[PDB]
């Protein structure tokens, strides 16, 4: 029993992590196979950062200026491109530690894990979402761009997320390995506001089954409710709707707990509406959104 | 900036996690050298476990009943030993992967980082404190006993915990790496109650201190107090004694941010008896203590 915010085992992705420099600039890389990718903002001065043409900063730039350190092994590069906001460097050896891996691109709301990376080194590992304005409240210090988000399904890493931004309000924007930017980021170190920071509703309803299958009942009321009405309520506290594919996902929490997911809805209406009353649930004095059905399934089963 | 609750890389410590079956008893042991680590309770069944004579149930046991798999291999017993609460099983083959390490002994309050595993295999990390009553609060389900808890210093692991025991109110005890439990508690399924979950006020103030670092500041008052005046405080909410002891471990924190010690006390005292009106720090609606003063300096500088 007992239910904690808990990220992946990071050992598949500590063994993917180099130190890439060009001129004083030094960030984290990920060395797959033959590649590794970075931020294509290593390449900026602080200077540059305020308006970057990085099409016109990379002519200047050849592979030799490109220093790749794995542990204290210099790699050779051998090629370099960009893909929207990262550099894919070619080197001469295959990462011999590279896991089975895929490139995904997450939707808001769903949850990884990152390992905070500096000098190509692991610091720490922590569960993170992707929020619905294309934000994640993160802990990335200078050095640490080029850290990834990640998800693991057996021995198969799903790399989702590269750090390469802090706005000024001090939340965090990343790409994909793809190098495209979540929501309307981009690599300039300029006004960039994130919009509403809405609480991710299916993810507070998990983790209300979660709390049930732990033992913590107390907020479970008499009452139910619809979609229409629920959603009304959602809205008034900058809760995301909660649609049918919302309420099919929590289906098997349904099943196990025997709370149907509306009453669940009903239970969550009556927190909002009323707090907690100096109550917690599951350690939180607040609604946590950090966990998805699939996570509170993973976790109540001990996946590995 | 941003502050997350961060464990370790779990990477060196997923490289020593075995899969150990006595029986019909599944659980986890832990790796080092030639030595395979893992709970005695894994020669109980769970009728042994209501009242276990181990020294008995042991004459019953050959090196040739431990099953030890290491990934899909199988690694030959060659000797076992009882050490208190803790089997070691001597192994033909010293773990390739064994990191430099020690075992210590943690004193309550202090943190550390655990790797949930069942059948030998990595589930997820998550990071723990002793609890002032020598309980931890964790995530463990039914063959997760052996799973460890651990620090890293650069590239030595301190192994600190080892799972044994759900009590009936949900909560874990375990022991050290010499098989000694963490507080009064025993590897027997009978009566065994916790004492007061006190609040680790040192903690408390250490992620006071992470929270102005990163901006929050809301709650920085006018006052100050004194240690005697601020603990007559702490008595009345739970919370564990200040010492002078705890107040020179966070001189580099209040140093850092011009704030004295007894002013942060003083905010604190506010904040107990004023509760926080329904404001968050660093996302907690609830005063955050499984973050040691040595955690947030580690955390704000982006050691590795
Ligand atoms: O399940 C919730 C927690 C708990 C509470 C009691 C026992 C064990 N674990 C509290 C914070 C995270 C873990
Ligand atoms: O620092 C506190 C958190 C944050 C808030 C804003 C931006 C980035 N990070 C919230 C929860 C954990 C991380």
């Amino acid at each position: 029993s007992g239910f904690r915010k808990m990220a992946f085992p990071s050992g598949k992705v500590e063994g993917c992590m180099v130190q890439v420099t060009c001129g004083t600039t030094t960030l984290n890389g990920l060395w797959l196979d033959d590649v590794v990718y970075c931020p294509r903002h290593v390449i900026c001065t602080s200077e540059d950062m305020l308006n970057p043409n990085y099409e016109d900063l990379l002519i200047r730039k050849s592979n030799h200026n490109f220093l790749v350190q794995a542990g204290n092994v210099q790699l050779r590069v051998i090629g370099h491109s960009m893909q929207n906001c990262v550099l894919k460097l070619k080197v001469d050896t295959a990462n011999p530690k590279t896991p089975k891996y895929k490139f995904v691109r997450i939707q808001p709301g769903q949850t990884f894990s990152v390992l905070a990376c500096y000098n190509g080194s692991p610091s720490g590992v922590y569960q993170c979402a992707m929020r619905p304005n294309f934000t994640i409240k993160g802990s990335f210090l200078n050095g640490s761009c080029g850290s990834v988000g990640f998800n693991i399904d057996y021995d198969c890493v799903s790399f989702c997320y590269m750090h390469h931004m802090e706005l000024p309000t001090g939340v965090h924007a990343g790409t994909d390995l793809e190098g495209n930017f979540y929501g309307p980021f981009v690599d300039r170190q300029t006004a960039q506001a994130a919009g509403t920071d809405t609480t991710i509703t299916v993810n507070v309803l998990a983790w209300l089954y979660a709390a049930v299958i732990n033992g913590d009942r107390w907020f479970l009321n008499r009452f139910t409710t619809t979609l229409n009405d629920f959603n009304l309520v959602a809205m008034k506290y900058n809760y995301e709707p909660l649609t049918q594919d919302h309420v099919d996902i929590l289906g098997p929490l349904s099943a196990q707990t025997g709370i149907a997911v509306l009453d669940m809805c009903a239970s969550l209406k009556e927190l909002l509406q009323n707090g907690m009353n100096g109550r917690t649930i599951l350690g939180s004095a607040l609604l946590e959104d950090e966990f998805t059905p699939f996570d509170v399934v993973r976790q109540c089963s001990g996946v590995t």
